[PDB]
């Protein structure tokens, strides 16, 4: 029925705005335009803050971005304000999960930003430091296996 994390995995860049809309769930469980544009959302469920996927489309039509939250929970919340300080700008992806657990973690998103070139591939990781809702947290952006973003909100 509507869409899923399954759905969102099987989603994949450079299919089409239709291949797109269409395994995630078309008119029953996306939308398009208005503040959305030329992109889709699809949300999991009813209700404020509800778990989503956005994806973004090329001049010619092709997946270039997907972008979620809540599709995932880590299996293991524990990341601390000490593995945190432990992290850089310009570390390598090597580095980031040696300092930081990556069971902590979950993608919120990839993107090929120069579709159909695979340069600058960007992964965004969300890191909840417990269960629940709003929990204090760290996001680590990677480029090419580099880390070119890190934010800590309330961790300890």
């Amino acid at each position: 029925s509507g869409f899923s994390a399954e759905k969102y995995e099987q989603i994949q860049f450079g299919m089409t705005f239709d291949e797109v809309w269409e395994i995630g769930g078309g008119e029953a469980a996306c939308d398009t335009g208005g503040v959305i544009g030329d992109s889709i959302l699809c949300f999991t469920e009813s209700g404020d803050y509800a778990p989503y996927g956005g994806f973004s489309f090329t001049d010619e039509g092709e997946l270039w971005s997907k972008r979620n939250e809540y599709l995932y929970k880590a299996k293991t919340p524990s990341v601390k304000l000490s593995h945190y300080n432990r992290t850089a700008l310009g570390m390598t992806e090597a580095q980031l999960w040696a300092a930081v657990p990556k069971d902590s973690c979950v993608s919120q998103g990839e993107s090929y930003p120069n579709w159909p070139a695979k340069t600058g591939f960007e992964e965004k990781y969300y890191c909840a430091a417990a269960t629940g809702l709003f929990p204090p947290s760290a996001s680590f952006h990677l480029t090419d296996g580099v880390l070119t973003y890190r934010y800590q909100r309330s961790l300890t």
